């Protein structure tokens, strides 16, 4: 069941595809692990039909995404961070590598040069365990900022060749969890969509003068808009489940945590939320390495 085989992506193809990792790296191999990641992504970012590659670090847990009451916001907005400061939790580590279509990703030979330089350092102390990682192809559904919505396959290309999470902008992203019956993901997909004009145009206050918003605190209701937001599918069906992650990037925890309690954003996500049968878990991430097509 490895999705990134020959075979694999043979079965998939002229739209963005994303070879997708959720990995645990423990503080040992972690040095190695990021330099591994700088040697898969320079030669990533030179192959034909690449587009973005992003390592994202785990960082907390939403909890507006669940909509418990208001107290509870934000309560575990860096709950991951701090479980590395005690040592208590690996690092949790996500990468998104991008390709213009299924040939360019079926060319590009991502499982050798996983098995070479990634893999061997996926293992705890003993050595150790395995630590298994999940793997995906994922494709990109639909896509927004704070001016329009990506709905062509090139329109969506080039959303992803410009990515905003450039690492020293400290950008928070969160990724939404779900999945939806495989009978019922057709039909539920275009409802999912609206959550795209929600996020281009949503901010509080609404007057705000600059068109953004103002920066969320745990004391305020107030948010800045998204920066982006981007609905992944899975290629592949679980067999009677259909996996999902809406990807958002923000300014911070707390607007994202804001987001949530505005009427508006209610209003459109709970339909949304009906098709769910697993989830919604939504975590927040920063991003440790961006990279681009040269
Ligand atoms: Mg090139
Ligand atoms: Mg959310």
């Amino acid at each position: 069941f490895n999705p990134w085989t020959d075979a694999a992506l043979d079965t998939i193809v002229n739209q963005a595809l994303t070879l997708y990792a959720e990995m645990r790296v423990v503080p040992a191999h972690h040095d190695a692990f990021l330099a591994a990641i700088d040697t898969v992504s320079a030669k990533l970012r030179v192959l034909p039909g690449f587009l973005s590659l992003a390592l994202k670090q785990m960082s907390g847990d939403s909890t507006m995404v669940k909509n418990y009451p208001e107290t509870y916001k934000g309560v575990l907005a860096t709950a991951y961070l701090d479980g590395v400061a005690a040592g208590t939790q690996p690092y949790f580590y996500n990468l998104f590598v991008r390709f213009a279509d299924g040939r360019a990703a079926r060319a590009a030979g991502f499982e050798a040069l996983f098995e070479t330089h990634i893999h061997p350092l996926l293992h705890a102390m003993a050595d150790g365990p395995e630590l298994l990682a999940y793997r995906a192809v994922l494709q990109s559904v639909v896509a927004g900022d704070r001016h329009a919505i990506y709905r062509g396959a090139e329109e969506i290309r080039s959303f992803l060749r410009r990515p905003v999470e450039l690492p020293e902008r400290e950008t928070v992203t969160v990724e939404n969890h779900v999945m939806v019956p495989e009978d019922k993901h057709a039909a539920w997909e275009p409802q999912v969509a609206i959550l795209l004009q929600v996020a281009q145009d949503t901010f509080e206050p609404q007057d705000e003068p600059s068109g953004v918003g103002l920066p969320g605190a745990r004391d305020n209701r107030y948010y800045r808009k998204a920066l982006s937001t981007e609905i992944l599918r899975n290629a592949h069906a679980d067999g009677g489940l259909r996996a999902y992650i809406m990807h958002g990037v923000w300014e911070s925890v707390w607007d994202h945590e804001n987001s949530h309690l505005d009427p508006r954003f209610l209003a459109a996500a709970g339909p949304v939320g009906a098709a769910a049968v697993v989830g919604p878990v939504e975590p927040f991430y920063l991003t440790r390495r961006l990279v681009v097509a040269d």
